[PDB]
């Protein structure tokens, strides 16, 4: 049936325009850590002034970091302890941010414990966190390690926020009353059209409904699918047709009512 297929290749049309600037915005936190695998300068000013030009350039991030292991950027945490832009370590843990509003740069704060610092030391792998509020705004973190002399030596970051996600997806509209919305891997909102306290607060994982519990699976694995879910009370069908976003296994959905598509 045409109007599945149709629908199928209008999920991943959409996955894949989500996907675009998410593979952009990976390969500004990958270049940034490639970049400073190979910056002997040890300059803590410029590399300052090199991760504000990058948020400053890239309207769609708001923060853009480096977070070093001990002595790992210059061998001198010792002469930075509580610096302008540092905490008590002293460690090189620049987080050059506008999430209050102006852009300042002052130190980042629980790197020691978080997804974005540790995911990326412990996997050696470049990161996309789950989504998450932070002060106040809904945003992931891409992060990418940088690797001296062959070993970890921190990571390069950018913040995305994520509300554009609502303002596209939300405008989405197919057959009659159809609808989209796009999650996280482990199915959490990014967008909802109705549902704002649904966003970065419920996940597909949550529903007590058999067949969105099977869709959550499938995004978890990247698989893209469809599922048909009848509702005991109102009788009317829906088909979720959900489709990989390549970028951390996110999927696109669309929710389209059976009766509109076989009209």
């Amino acid at each position: 049936k045409l109007a599945y297929e149709k629908s199928i290749e209008m999920a991943g049309n959409y996955a894949n325009q989500f996907d675009a600037q998410m593979e952009a915005n990976q390969a500004i936190a990958r270049t940034l850590a490639c970049t400073m695998a190979e910056y002997g300068s040890q300059d803590r000013e410029e590399a300052m002034s090199i991760i504000k030009r990058i948020l400053n350039e890239n309207p769609q991030l708001i923060g853009v970091y480096l977070g070093y292991e001990p002595d790992a950027f210059d061998g001198r945490d010792k002469n930075y302890i509580n610096a302008p832009g540092h905490d008590s370590t002293g460690r090189f843990v620049p987080y050059c941010n506008k999430i209050n509003g102006p852009v300042i740069i002052e130190p980042l704060v629980h790197y020691d414990s978080s997804d974005y610092y540790q995911l990326p030391k412990t996997t050696g792998k470049d990161t996309l966190t789950e989504p998450y509020f932070y002060e106040g705004i809904f945003m992931v973190s891409y992060d990418s390690p940088i690797f001296k002399n062959g070993e970890f030596a921190g990571i390069a970051g950018v913040d995305v926020p994520l509300e554009y996600v609502d303002d596209v997806a939300s405008s989405i509209r197919t057959f009659d009353t159809g609808y989209a919305f796009m999650v996280s891997n482990t199915g959490i909102f990014l967008s909802h059209p109705t549902q704002k306290n649904w966003i970065g607060e419920k996940s597909l994982s949550d529903f007590d409904v058999e067949e969105i519990k099977n869709a959550a699976s499938d995004i978890r694995e990247g698989i893209g699918g469809h599922v048909e879910i009848k509702d005991p009370i109102t009788g009317k069908t829906v088909i979720m047709f959900y489709e990989p976003v390549k970028t951390g296994d996110f999927s696109f959905v669309l929710v389209v009512p059976k009766e509109e598509m076989l009209a």
